[PDB]
């Protein structure tokens, strides 16, 4: 099989593995935000006649889940098994002797429901208006005990009969109508806030990525794929212009996350980049002097003194794209042209005297990247200069000037350049959560059309609880 996506995300079995470890928390919220109405009637009793009762206030006193187990069927759903799931409920039986009125008056008998329940849970996976929405019709119950107990082993002789017929079949139905319902909205509530979240991380200000699905979710024994359109979004404007392709044979199934992405998406995010007036730089005298010392080397030299020189306080750079930087994805890593102007000025007291120069060249930078200890870490493999057109505001210029100003680009420039970019992509992940997660042993794969993110993931536990809780 083959798709077509700007974006492909495939979560495999070790990470549903991992994820298992928390759907006891799940179905316990599941279970507690139920709602099971009252159990009520009037039957003829043996030898009683008339008893109108009624299981009010049935609420949880007890939960506990034995082990859950997570299956992944091929084309179909994914399958989670829940085994012994120990329930206590609590409420008030209320009753009285409708015929034999001689019996005296109504009662109110506090009760308790020891039940012990095994689940069956098989979750289909669909796109919904391009976000992918979880359905669960297959959702089954098996019931191991379901015994009441009422306060202070009270029996007139009629309370057993009637829950072991007529009680126990309803109050089956009640809990399974219930649960599954409600497993149901927890489980899109969760589908909703993870695609909320991966949209907010893929956005900022009027930068945003179109990562509607193309196709509904894939489902194998091995993994669970989600292929997404791509398209950049600025200012609320995009365009649905044709996908590349996605090979499943591209990605493995060993890592417990796989993210594919076409080199469509860097050149889209280039095209924003530069139109939204972000590919820019300026440096004033100190911050100016600061980068230079930064680079490895001592401001008090003379080559300095010269030149920058004049009034070190004063000294003026801007660097900003003249057009768009054309990203590929290649074997040897990320390739970035850009078409740069570089404008210096040092000015002197006569602003005769002063060196202006502009420099207007294409810069070619072969970049690789890694992420560890929570940063994003960008090395240069390669780089290639042409100076376009270089041209001089004043009578002060020389060949010498130019070629020191030269350097200053290529030594000082790039790796600043680099620098700088892995500071805001950093700042980017961090302020959207990206550092709260614990990402292992991540790869940034490069390759011909196409990046690749492989990574195993440990899932923060606290987090859970504190979205979990966090519900109405
Ligand atoms: C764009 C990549 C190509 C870069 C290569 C360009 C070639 C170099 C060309 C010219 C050199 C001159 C300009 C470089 C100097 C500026 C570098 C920089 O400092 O900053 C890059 C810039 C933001 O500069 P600024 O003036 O707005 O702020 C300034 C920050 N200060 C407030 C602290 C001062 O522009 C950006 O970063 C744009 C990126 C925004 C991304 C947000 C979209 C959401 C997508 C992804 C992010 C989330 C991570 C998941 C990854 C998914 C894959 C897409
Ligand atoms: C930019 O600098 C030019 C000179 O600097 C250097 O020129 C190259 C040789 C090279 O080393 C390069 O790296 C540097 O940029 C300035 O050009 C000079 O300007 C002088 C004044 O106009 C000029 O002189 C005389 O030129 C003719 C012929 O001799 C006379 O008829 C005239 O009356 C001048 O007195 C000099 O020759 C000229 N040099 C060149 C090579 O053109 C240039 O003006 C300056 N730019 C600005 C905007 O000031
Ligand atoms: C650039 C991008 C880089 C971003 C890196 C971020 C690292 C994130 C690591 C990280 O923790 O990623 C996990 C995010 C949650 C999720 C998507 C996942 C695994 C399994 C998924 C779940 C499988 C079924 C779940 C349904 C709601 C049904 C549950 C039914 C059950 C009876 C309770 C579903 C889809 C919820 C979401 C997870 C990977
Ligand atoms: C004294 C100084 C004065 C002189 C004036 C200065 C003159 C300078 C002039 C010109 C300099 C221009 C040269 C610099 C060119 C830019 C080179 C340059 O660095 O370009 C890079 C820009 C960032 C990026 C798009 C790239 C490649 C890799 C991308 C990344 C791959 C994965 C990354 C994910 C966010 C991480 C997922 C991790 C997961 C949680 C496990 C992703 C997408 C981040 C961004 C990069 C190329
Ligand atoms: C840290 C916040 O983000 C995330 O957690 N993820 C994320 C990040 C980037 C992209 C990508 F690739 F487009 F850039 C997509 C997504 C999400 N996602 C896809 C997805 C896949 C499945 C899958 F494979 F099982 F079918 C199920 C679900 C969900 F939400 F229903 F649970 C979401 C997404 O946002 O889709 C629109 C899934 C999630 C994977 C870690
Ligand atoms: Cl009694």
């Amino acid at each position: 099989t083959s798709h077509e996506a700007g974006i492909v995300c495939r979560i495999t079995k070790p990470a549903l593995l991992v994820l298992n470890h928390e759907t006891a928390k799940v179905i316990q919220t599941a279970f507690q935000r139920a709602s099971y109405p009252d159990i009520t009637g009037e039957k003829a009793m043996m030898l009683l006649g008339q008893v109108k009762y009624g299981l009010h206030n049935i609420q949880i006193s007890h939960l506990s889940i034995a082990s859950s187990q997570v299956e992944l069927v091929e084309a179909k759903s994914i399958d989670v098994s829940i085994q012994d799931v120990s329930v206590v409920f609590k409420g008030t039986l209320k009753y009285g002797y409708t015929t034999a009125w001689w019996l005296g008056i109504d009662q109110s008998i506090d009760f308790e429901i020891d039940s012990a329940i095994d689940l069956q849970i098989n979750t289909q996976l669909t796109a919904d208006s391009g976000r992918v929405r979880t359905d669960a019709p297959d959702c089954y119950l098996s019931f191991h005990k379901l015994l009441l107990h009422l306060q202070g082993e009270r029996e007139p002789g009629w309370i057993k009969q009637l829950f072991t017929n007529f009680i126990s079949f309803t109050l089956k139905l009640v809990l399974k109508g219930q649960i599954c319902k409600e497993i149901n909205v927890i489980s899109n509530i969760m589908a909703d806030f993870v695609q909320t979240r991966a949209a907010s991380i893929l956005s900022d200000g009027d930068i945003g990525v179109d990562i509607s699905l193309t196709g509904d979710p894939v489902i194998t024994a091995s993994y669970l794929e989600s292929h997404h359109k791509g398209h950049f979004i600025y200012k609320d404007v995009s365009e649905d212009l044709p996908l590349p392709t996605f090979s499943p044979t591209l990605l493995g199934d060993s890592r417990m996350l796989y993210f594919w992405f076409s080199e469509r998406v860097f050149h889209s995010l280039a095209k924003v980049a530069f139109q939204d007036g972000r590919l820019m730089l300026s440096l004033m005298g100190d911050e100016f002097k600061a980068v230079l010392e930064t680079w490895g080397f001592n401001t008090n030299q003379e080559i300095f003194q010269e030149v920058v020189g004049g009034f070190p306080s004063q000294a003026q750079v801007t660097v900003h794209c003249l057009k768009m930087p054309k990203i590929s994805c290649q074997n040897k890593g990320v390739v970035v042209d850009s078409s740069v102007m570089v404008k210096f000025l040092f000015p002197r007291p006569d602003q005769q005297h002063s060196v202006a120069y502009t420099f207007e060249e294409d810069i070619v930078t072969t970049v690789q990247a890694s992420y560890s200890k929570k940063k994003l870490f960008l090395s240069l493999l390669d780089f290639q200069i042409t100076p376009k057109t270089v041209s001089n505001l004043t009578e002060s210029s020389s060949e010498s000037i130019q070629s020191f100003l030269q350097s200053m680009i290529t030594a000082v420039g790039i790796p600043e350049v680099m620098s700088r970019l892995e500071v805001v992509f950093t700042a980017l992940m961090n302020s959207k959560g990206v550092s709260l997660f614990d990402i292992i042993n991540p790869e940034i794969i490069t390759r011909d059309g196409f990046l690749l993110l492989q990574m195993d993931f440990g899932f923060p536990e606290h987090l859970l609880v504190d979205f979990l809780q966090s519900l109405s």
